């Protein structure tokens, strides 16, 4: 209630900090970093990978990331246990599911699931006893039969513990729009929700209907643009031809509609990618060599520019994240 | 080449023996056991369960299991090998890739999927230093894209190493013939290839058209039947409405017509199973509550009483896995 687990335990709400709320170390597959470290060069140059990115985001104000890697994204909490000790960056992990659960996931009911979630939020993830601070979810398009399942036992996760839903959408379907609608019929406070990859659309008709009534509308691939690699049909079809500017002003679009409050801001950066094609790490990294560091390096100092006052970002990045993330 | 490789080492052929070339400890998906034990009960409830049905089967003759389930079918090889020394019953593991590839699996190449493949065969899972003595792969229907790169991985790392593949089959729709035709355009020789689940289907003309040129057939679901469950939609999905015998009268079919060398018989049993429907493990052990000793303990005394010599029945049991396994 007045601590957010963390991978290395609870900490006080002021410890957060600067805190980026869509984070990932390894976007993967569950066992695949186990079964195949080779894939990424090795285990040891993946955390030295990470370890160098936090470093560097953490000397530009970082003090927190929430990394929404779920079971099937891949999560190993014990490669973010070390990172976040060898990088003095606080890292809060996730229980949920995201776009590519196994058949083990696939044929569970709602009950087992929410027994799932609340395990990895009440008692700990695997045998290391680390805590899940946050519920991942996703759809992509109209919800499946299993999706829906996965985001009502979310909520009945969530009404249980106190502890957020973050969700992946396809912005552009307004998937947002369904989500909420499954979220209510649970009776799950919007306010205990983050809209995902809401910077993916420019549907300001979308975006207000959810903050009106009381979403957090999470802006969280600012730096994610194919622009200068027309070429790249993988990388255009994964980062969108829209710039980091145009993703980026949807910040001051909500500050000008009132919902400063309601705005979540990240990077959905990784330090290693295999649930995506080969050497996209490589791309990704050659558009956006700041990593995780680009909220702070560049996307504040462009909205100061544009006139958005130092104290509604620092609202932006330390308030809203610690109301969002502290149990309630 | 001497030697099979089991989850506790090299073993000489002679000490295979009575081999189950088809079988499962644990039906699941990747890092699942791990991160949800309590679907099984415990996972010392399932070690405990997978010892004894293992210890019977050793007392009805088994000496041998091929364990083929694959990464993201769930297998966890330090499971294996506890379960096989509690047991004394060699075990050998697979690697390859069954019907739930995750995405970081999906969307890899040819050469990829080999180098995954071969170092499981050659180097080791996970970092357990257990390698795989076989190769599971899949279709259900006509290949995906990229069950056809699986496959011609699977030939690739077979003509690197000696191991051998085996299937798992669509049966009624043929799968083997788009199988056995993709393995021949790498260069795969048809005697290192079993085409599974191949009971699962009374055409004759079908499997003998595998068996002409070279396939060993798998004969591995005797058991499997829901004759007497016609309530339960899920279990008759996965059993099918032939009886066992009707399943076993194929072994005898397979010898009439002069392929007794290349018959491969198994109970495809499991101790746990998650990524079907839940309790199904319930239902199964209530159709055949002898588990893995139903080959010897029902089917080789049925196959007796219609006529097949004891000696054509070890040489299936024993030779023939014995050839199979030896890696050539
Ligand atoms: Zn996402
Ligand atoms: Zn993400
Ligand atoms: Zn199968
Ligand atoms: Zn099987």
């Amino acid at each position: 209630g007045d601590r957010i687990n963390t991978v290395r335990g609870p900490i006080t709400i002021s410890e957060a900090g600067f805190t980026l709320t869509h984070e990932h170390i390894c976007g993967s597959s569950a066992g695949f970093l186990r079964a195949w470290p080779e894939f990424f060069g090795s285990r040891a140059a993946l955390v030295e990978k990470a370890v160098r990115g936090l470093r560097r985001a953490r000397a530009a104000g970082v003090r927190t990331i929430v990394d929404v890697s779920t079971f099937d994204a891949g999560r190993d909490v014990s490669l973010l246990a070390e990172v976040s000790r060898a990088a003095d960056v606080h890292i809060v992990a996730a229980t949920g599911l995201w776009e590519d659960p196994p058949l083990s996931m696939r044929l569970r009911s709602v009950e087992e699931l929410t027994q799932f979630f609340l395990r990895e939020i009440q008692y700990g993830i695997e045998d290391t006893g680390i805590r899940a601070g946050i519920i991942k979810v996703a759809t992509q398009g109209k919800a499946t039969p299993f999706q829906e399942l996965v985001l009502r036992a979310a909520a009945r996760a969530s009404l249980a513990t106190g502890v957020p839903v973050t969700t992946h959408t396809f912005a552009s379907q307004r998937d947002g729009e369904q989500q909420a609608a499954i979220f209510e019929s649970e009776g799950l406070s919007p306010s205990r929700v983050c809209i995902g990859h809401s910077d993916d659309t420019d549907d300001l008709s979308y975006l207000t209907a959810l903050a009106a009534r009381g979403y957090l509308i999470g802006l969280d691939g600012i730096p994610h643009s194919a622009i200068g690699l027309e070429d790249n049909a993988s990388a255009s079809a994964l980062l969108g031809n829209r710039s980091w500017q145009t993703r980026a002003l949807l910040i001051k679009a909500l500050i000008d509609q009132g919902y400063m409050k309601q705005i979540l801001v990240s990077n959905d950066w990784l330090f290693g990618f295999s649930s995506y094609v080969t050497n996209i790490m490589d791309v990704m990294d050659s558009v956006n060599p700041d990593g995780m560091a680009f909220i702070p390096l560049r996307v504040i100092p462009f909205l100061r520019e544009k006139g958005v006052p130092q104290e509604t970002l620092a609202g932006i990045t330390v308030t809203n994240p610690a109301r969002f993330l502290s149990p309630t």
